[PDB]
């Protein structure tokens, strides 16, 4: 797994789970969603509701303050989003929709209006029209070709053309079709409800050629200059012709995408065949069938795929990259197929983590930082973790099902909240489509508006974290970390927390500066670790530990991997305007990085308290580690205490980047996150304490912690906002 999941709820920083500026247009979103890039470098998001009666638009980078527009439809489209198109013509979002009754609706939404303050729209923003009689021959798939031309596909198998004459009116330009004549055979009827070989996927090539995939996996190719069938390939007769079962595709889906002149097709054989040939003159020419790597019966469905230029992966041998998004219920799966050479015979499947760190930690009880105790403490914890949209949706689902909080301390209630919050989140996050943000950034758009998931290329350390129980090989540092985790994972959360606390105490002076390091470690051991682990695992750890050249591995970990770089500014595109998307993606990414750092740092420190490692030789490292652990803890604490505030103080930290950042590739993003890491490990503390004062409970830990004349007064005013305060 070379990628990780960063979840972004665009409204997370704000209390209102809905933008104040919402406008409802009416014509006389949890079933489809996508992003589209416009002339102004902005991304517009859209959602088509469950019923296909509501279309919703909102600006990716300004979801809260920007305008979301709800367009209400008189009736549903004939066949969901498959009978809907959206393209930017000339400074306008042109939206066409064949509705159930047969009407062909046109929407014209000025680009200005999408980014304006206005709650009104002038002029003819919609046109109804009846060009063909769809009562007899029902269509199911609408494909945009040009501002004036686009074709319609029918359930019975026929294609209709639709040519725009003036600006509004459309007329049927029919294609020659003799496919129907197979009716003459005893094996097909015109009247039969089966037998239809309708189009399930379609792409436009070089403006002229229209490549269609049928339910029987035929690739037919139509020349729009001729309006004639040029090609007809049977995709299946190439590989092992299974007489047992080829699943004729029973719905429109994303079964092919082309890049330059290459073309991948998804054929169903246990839901596992990516054919890919080349187009050239028109001729399609096979190269190879690349199966899938999927088990647990193979019960994943394609959501979206996107063939594109290669990524920066751990294998330089690359020619093309296919991004693939599977789904199985509300669980998703993102993979990248890397093809090595121009022969499509050498390739490699690259997997990713399909749950975010925050979620994994919550599921697997690996969260040491989140404050425990009170029932309302858990309330703040969950509220802050999930965001208002989800938290309130969950509290909505509770009262509907008649689950009502008995008293302040109803633990039986909170228990229920945990589950509903998790489910609501999971639902909201159901995957719908892929967007290539920037040049190469893999973005997934979810069923619930304002919910997106970015898939982020892992750094070295992140790869180690996300592949402990895997990496066959690995460097010395990896093996070392794996063995440290091998021991630390046997300890319980309470023990680990008490140890973390003690490491804070060394910095705070609660473990007096008067003590020697050996004495503080002895204190820690006796109070926290003695009798709290299996001696067998200690022996295992000691043995494994003796294979490593510790000073070298620790050197590489501290001075290369974890302690980030001095920058001479390495182009983190300065944002002119606040970009809420990059803001939350940055903060979540930072949080993942520092959480991983935290766990590593704590495991190493642990090894320093357990074994007789010369407290003088490693004195530097130990103090660096205790310095780093501490900073880690602080940040992570602030993160779950008040994300909005953390973001605000962390972006008003960098002067030239006060408003935010833009990143168009994975290198720029990684470099920015690292940059913030540097900020954390190195003026910040003061700016943030100041902004804060102008998170009450945390600053106690962090006025006992982070304070250790100025710190004294801070402790006073903080402890006042009483005996301790007055005394100090």
């Amino acid at each position: 797994a070379c990628l990780s999941r960063i979840d972004a709820n665009l409204l997370q920083y704000y209390e209102k789970p809905e933008p104040n500026n919402t406008v409802d247009l009416y014509v006389s979103g949890s079933e489809y969603s996508n992003c589209l890039l416009l002339s102004n470098s902005e991304y517009i998001c859209y959602h088509f509701s469950s019923r296909s009666t509501l279309l919703t638009f909102y600006p990716l980078s300004d979801a809260y303050h920007g305008k979301t527009i709800n367009i209400h439809l008189p009736n549903a489209s004939m066949n969901q989003r498959y009978t809907l198109t959206i393209q930017e013509v000339e400074q306008q979002l042109l939206v066409n929709v064949i509705l159930k009754d047969g009407s062909f609706l046109t929407l014209q939404l000025p680009l200005s209006f999408l980014f304006s303050s206005a709650n009104t729209l002038n002029g003819e923003w919609f046109h109804l029209q009846n060009p063909y009689d769809f009562t007899v021959r029902v269509p199911h798939f609408l494909f945009y070709v040009s501002p004036q031309f686009s074709v319609v596909f029918l359930e019975d198998g026929g294609l209709l053309g639709l040519k725009k004459v003036d600006g509004v009116h459309y007329e049927p330009l029919l294609f020659n079709d003799n496919s129907y004549l197979k009716s003459l055979t005893r094996f097909f009827s015109r009247s039969s409800k089966s037998d239809y070989d309708s189009v399930i996927s379609c792409k436009l090539f070089h403006e002229r050629y229209l490549i269609v995939l049928t339910q029987n996996c035929h690739l037919k190719i139509w020349d729009l200059t001729s309006f004639t069938l040029i090609q007809d390939y049977d995709m299946v007769s190439q590989s092992d012709s299974d007489p047992s079962h080829f699943r004729k595709v029973e719905a429109v889906g994303e079964y092919l995408s082309l890049y330059n002149n290459t073309l991948v097709t998804l054929l169903p054989l246990e839901n596992g065949l990516f054919q890919m040939g080349t187009l050239l003159v028109l001729t399609y020419t096979f190269q190879n069938n690349i199966p899938t790597n999927l088990s647990a019966s193979a019960i994943w469905s394609i959501v979206d795929l996107v063939l594109t230029r290669p990524l920066e992966l751990n294998v330089e041998a690359s020619y093309l990259n296919l991004i693939v998004l599977w789904k199985s219920g509300t669980a998703s799966k993102l993979q990248i197929l890397n093809v090595n050479d121009e022969s499509f015979k050498n390739y490699e499947w690259i997997e990713s983590v399909n749950k975010s760190l925050v979620d994994l930690q919550s599921e697997h009880d690996l969260d040491i930082v989140t404050k425990t105790g009170d029932v309302e403490r858990g309330f703040c914890n969950l509220k802050s973790r999930y965001g208002t949209q989800i938290f309130e949706r969950a509290q909505q689902i509770l009262s509907e099902n008649k689950i009502i909080m008995a008293h302040n301390e109803d633990e039986e209630y909170l228990a229920n909240l945990e589950t509903i919050l998790r489910d609501v989140k999971t639902a909201f996050n159901e995957a719908s489509s892929i967007t290539l943000y920037g040049d190469e950034i893999i973005l997934v758009n979810c069923f619930q508006p304002y919910n997106h998931s970015l898939y982020k290329l892992n750094t070295t350390v992140e790869n180690w974290f996300y592949n402990m129980h895997s990496e066959t090989d690995g460097s010395e540092l990896f093996k070392y970390l794996r063995t440290l985790n091998g021991f630390a994972s046997t300890l319980s959360n309470d023990v680990l927390r008490s140890i973390s606390k003690k490491f804070l105490d060394i910095i705070t002076g609660e473990l007096p500066d008067s003590m020697t390091t050996v004495e503080k470690f002895t204190d820690i051991f006796k109070n926290c670790l003695e009798n709290q682990f299996e001696i067998t695992n200690l022996k295992i750890l000691f043995d494994e530990l003796n294979s490593f050249d510790i000073p070298v591995v620790l050197n590489d970990l501290i001075n290369n991997q974890m302690k980030p770089g001095i920058f001479w500014k390495k182009d983190f595109i300065s944002a002119i305007k606040f970009d809420g998307f990059t803001s939350i993606i940055s903060l979540e990414s930072l949080h993942q990085l520092l959480s991983i750092h935290y766990r590593i740092t704590l495991q190493v420190l642990l090894t320093f308290v357990l074994f007789d490692l010369d407290t003088e030789i490693f004195g530097q490292h130990i103090s660096t580690l205790l310095d780093l652990h501490y900073k880690q803890f602080l940040l992570l604490n602030l993160y779950r205490q008040d994300k909005c505030l953390l973001a605000e103080v962390l972006l008003k930290d960098s002067s030239e980047f006060s408003f935010g950042v833009k990143f168009f590739n994975y290198g720029q993003l990684i470099a920015y996150i690292d940059s913030l890491n540097s900020n954390v490990y190195n003026t910040e503390n003061s700016f943030f304490m100041t902004f804060f004062r102008s998170s009450h409970k945390n600053i106690r830990f962090f006025l006992e912690n982070v304070e250790c004349e100025v710190q004294e007064f801070m402790f006073a005013m903080t402890l006042f906002s009483f005996d301790q305060s007055y005394e100090i």
